[PDB]
């Protein structure tokens, strides 16, 4: 949509831009059904759009996992997203700045299975910390569910019209598409780097024209 795109533009351009270009992925899961979110204990069910379900977000992960691990040859040297990536707290921290719905979780398998209840039910799931994040995702603190963050170790909160698409007005819930969205360097000021970056970009490109999940439809821009 016109409004979102606005949005979105806005934001690169004032966080990652003019020295950084922006990567991003469209992924949606065609053959999954919306779901139905039911609030222990009681309360009105909650519509959950089709990529929001818990094997797709699992999938994306893995999808997001590759992107950072992918390495390109240039003259017989190896080029690293590491070197062509947003790293604000290197040499600290090298890891790159990349964003997605995983983002709310840690980017963890793990966090992202978090739980807590009883033999029968469970109380708090993926499902109330999102719920929770798009509406707070500078939080550092989920008090419903074991005190897990929003907000990431670095870069900002991540709004969800960052990273969710396709859903009706400001129900973020009935996403029917993820955005995967990382800043890699122009280096407009020296052509060895620049041509390093663009190696790396185009395995990137053919690394995404050659991924095989059924489940999931990938497309640019």
């Amino acid at each position: 949509p016109s409004s979102q795109a606005r949005l979105e533009k806005e934001y690169f351009d004032q966080h990652f831009g003019p020295f950084f270009r922006t990567e991003q992925l469209i992924i949606r899961a065609p053959l999954t059904d919306k779901h139905i979110y039911q609030p222990y204990p009681s309360g009105a069910d909650v519509p959950f759009g089709p990529p929001l379900d818990i094997q797709i977000l699992h999938q994306v992960l893995d999808l997001q996992i590759a992107i950072e691990n992918i390495t390109a040859s240039y003259d017989n040297e190896t080029v690293t997203l590491q070197d062509i990536c947003l790293a604000p707290l290197s040499p600290y921290n090298t890891n790159c700045t990349i964003l997605s719905v995983l983002n709310y979780f840690q980017n963890s398998h793990s966090v992202l299975d978090h739980k807590k209840g009883d033999d029968f039910f469970v109380y708090a799931d993926y499902h109330t910390h999102f719920l929770y994040c798009v509406r707070a995702p500078a939080s550092l603190n989920d008090t419903s569910l074991l005190h897990d963050p929003c907000l990431g170790t670095f870069g900002g909160p991540v709004f969800p019209w960052l990273v969710l698409g396709g859903y009706d007005d400001q129900n973020y819930n009935n996403a029917t598409a993820l955005v995967i969205t990382f800043p890699v360097n122009n280096y407009y000021n020296d052509t060895e780097k620049l041509q390093r970056a663009q190696a790396w970009e185009k395995e990137f490109i053919n690394f995404v024209k050659n991924y095989k999940n059924p489940n999931l439809t990938i497309s640019f821009t």
